């Protein structure tokens, strides 16, 4: 059986598809991208526009303002010619100099204004430039983009159309291993990757349970490491301490240096024992994760197996059932032979659920095809999956043989209220579940394989059209 060739080669396409979705992904946020930069550089064109505005503004407020004071002063010098035909003479000298400063005071601010309203003018005129030139910029950079992403898509097309293809053949595949293999040949087949999923899963929980207990040992060899060493560092210090008194003070010449060979000797006594108890460790260390090493191995293999397993259960029952797609006749018409013959399929649990579930998700995006899917995947329809042919793909996976019909899906398993549906439950639609299935997924959302023109995909859990139960089968 060579479907792990296509089913590589396959995934392989699919593995280019997905590089050119990232790169045609590039070039069309590199098109986003200058084009939040040209509606930036315009915001900055129109708001230095209003400076430039806002220093019209003042500089027409600074003329009419100066030239109000200009007419005060004005108005009284016709006063004082009228008035000339003792103490409102001096205070009335004295209020116009301060007119005239005033009027000095409100010229030299205009001169300023001017000032102001030349370089807000230059400025609104550079980055008017700007604008105008990051524009034409993202209008030439788009019709750059919009052609490599044509070219991108054309090579889209012929990858996907590969894979069309190539999803074709593998279903060819999967039926001639099962419709070919009679009943008891994937029967022997799943029950040796059965045999080989319990025994690997033993030895992988063996090279765990060893791996945590050099664990532990690594730890026990590594603080006896530390507590030597950490003795030969108190050696250290004592007899450095027990040098320095002797360095500052006959037979009482002898006992000070008899009690200095007595300390070299504990501290190379105690040195020698943390260099051993240190290498002791590192050893203890070394073999701890020697045993890390092979229990996550054995533990790869444990899942790989036990996945070979699911699948060898999933062919054990396609096997057992009769295309679903087709009309003619499968069976012998003279009484002239003797065939194998298909079963009859018409009126712990946590980790049970998440490998059925593992199954659907990996169809998310399959297209729809009105009766498509079997117990090994995508079939061609009268290639893809219809809404109870993919619960139907789903639970083989753990050999529930399921019927290609909602109607008779809705006979199986237990009849939960809808109120208390869980994940890996059936939720129906239609009355007797005639119209719709779909796998509750939990956390109020579901996958299924709904309607003409949808792929297999994740949805919120509908509540209008519900059957009055959910089915739950494991």
């Amino acid at each position: 059986g060579e479907v792990a060739r296509l089913a590589g080669s396959l995934s392989s396409t699919d593995a280019e598809i997905n590089r050119v979705e990232l790169e045609m992904g590039a070039l069309r946020e590199e098109v986003n991208k200058s084009l939040v930069d040209l509606h930036d550089a315009q915001a900055i064109a129109e708001q230095a526009r209003q400076d430039a505005l806002a220093a019209k503004k003042d500089l027409d407020d600074s003329q009419a303002q100066i030239e109000a004071a200009q007419e005060r002063l004005d108005e009284i010098s016709r006063a004082a010619y009228r008035q000339n035909g003792q103490t409102y003479l001096r205070t009335s000298a004295e209020k116009q100099q301060a007119a005239v400063e005033e009027l000095d005071r409100l010229r030299t601010e205009n001169a300023n204004k001017e000032s102001v309203l030349r370089q807000a003018r230059i400025v609104a005129e550079q980055r008017e430039a700007e604008a105008v030139e990051k524009q034409v910029q993202t209008e030439a950079a788009i019709a750059a983009n919009s052609e490599q992403l044509n070219v991108l898509t054309n090579n889209r097309s012929t990858l996907v159309a590969q894979r069309d293809g190539a999803e074709r053949n593998l279903a060819i595949a999967r039926a001639q291993a099962d419709n070919l293999q009679g009943q008891r040949a994937e029967y022997e087949e799943f029950q040796q990757a059965e045999q080989a999923r319990i025994q690997a899963e033993a030895e992988a929980q063996a090279a765990a349970e060893e791996k945590r207990r050099a664990d532990e040992a690594a730890a026990q060899a590594a603080a006896e490491a530390q507590e030597a060493a950490q003795q030969a560092q108190a050696a250290e210090e004592a007899q450095a301490a027990q040098a320095a008194e002797t360095a500052q003070a006959a037979e009482t010449q002898a006992a000070q240096a008899a009690q200095a060979q007595a300390e070299a000797n504990d501290r190379a006594a105690a040195q020698q024992r943390a260099a051993e108890a240190q290498a002791a460790a590192e050893q203890a260390q070394r073999e701890a994760d020697a045993q890390a090493a092979n229990d996550a191995q054995a533990q790869a293999l444990r899942e790989q197996a036990l996945t070979a397993a699911s699948i060898a259960a999933a062919a054990l029952i396609a096997a057992s059932q009769s295309s679903h797609a087709t009309t003619q006749n499968p069976y012998p018409t003279d009484e002239d032979a003797d065939p194998t013959d298909i079963a009859d399929i018409q009126g712990d649990r946590s980790a049970q659920i998440e490998t059925v579930i593992a199954r659907a998700m990996s169809q998310l995006g399959v297209q729809y095809a009105w009766g498509g899917g079997n117990a090994n995947g995508p079939t061609l329809g009268i290639v893809g999956f219809d809404c109870s042919g993919l619960t139907l793909y789903a639970f083989a996976g753990v050999g529930i043989s399921l019927p290609h019909y909602t109607g008779y899906q809705y006979q199986h398993g237990t009849k939960v209220s809808p109120s208390e549906m869980q994940r890996g439950d059936l939720i129906f639609y239609g009355p007797g579940a005639s119209q719709h299935v779909a796998i509750y997924l939990g956390d109020g959302q579901m996958i299924e394989a709904p309607n003409s023109g949808s792929v297999v995909k994740i949805s919120p859990v509908r509540w209008s059209g519900m059957t009055e139960s959910v089915v739950r089968l494991i």
